[PDB]
DNA sequence: TAGCAGCCTGAGCTGCTCAACTCAACT
DNA sequence: AGTTGAGTCCTTGTCAAGGGGCTGCTA
């Protein structure tokens, strides 16, 4: 890479023996707080996230939120649950969801969903606006 | 406002149902995690040199965390251009940031004084090879 | 084998300015 | 004020694919 090519040459220009990318330095990123805003709250108590591109971070999000707010029912309406997780993955968003317990549907919110009976939502645990 | 969002909004109202759109936020934590950083160069002085072109938010935090977590390590930056601003129309240059934080830096080339400096013990004890 | 971490300034043009961008929230 | 979070499938080839692309742990 540009500077890497140049500074390597600039050092050898002075006879000095450098070490290039040999040693790795480990370190921690401390825990942090974040907030997720699901797209839709039906009067059923059902949260609906509309998702087009659905990447690694986002998956973890839904997984963390689920561990962290076991009472919340958050379900995904995919643009296309056929999409693959990443370049030539065998796995579809679909495959991933079912394997993880995530209720999902495609392009539209199904009737059964809306037709479901009311559940208490803990606004206690959430933040408005 | 966005493709499916436009569509599923209309699809609900098509049925009379009153939905709530983006009103409630759900807080959550990301737990601590382990990572590793590989500085570009280790001089025989014991000086670590990172060559940096574009140097963004994450990277700054990296260098700041590593410094908190490995007080013995001397890691300094040779910028492609320390004139670069942190982000769209920031008043701050990578340079400004470095000095305000204690980060020793230079531009395009490793200065002589740097290499000319005397030897320091490096704790390879705390590091990982390869 | 899968899955994800950890990397990475040159064009291109007005010595700066662009690789997306736009509101919200945090500090 | 200044910095960072959080959120955003619709365009380019045979539905599908698909984001930059490579190397290289870690289970
Ligand atoms: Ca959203
Ligand atoms: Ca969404
Ligand atoms: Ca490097
Ligand atoms: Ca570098």
């Amino acid at each position: 890479s540009g500077l890497e090519d140049k500074v390597s040459k600039q050092l050898e220009s002075k006879g000095i023996k450098f070490e290039y990318e040999e040693w790795k330095v480990p370190y921690v990123i401390p825990a942090s707080n974040h907030t997720y805003t699901p797209d839709f709250l039906l009067p059923n108590g059902i949260f609906v996230e509309t998702a087009g591109l659905w990447e690694s971070d986002d998956r973890k999000k839904h997984l963390l939120i689920r561990e962290q707010h076991p009472e919340l029912d958050i379900r995904i309406v995919f643009s296309s649950s056929r999409t693959k997780l990443y370049k030539g993955s065998p796995t579809s968003y679909g495959e991933f969801c079912e394997k993880h317990g995530i209720k999902f549907a495609d392009k539209l919110i199904p009737a059964e969903w809306i037709k479901e009976p009311k559940k208490e939502v803990p606004f206690d645990r959430l933040k408005r606006k």
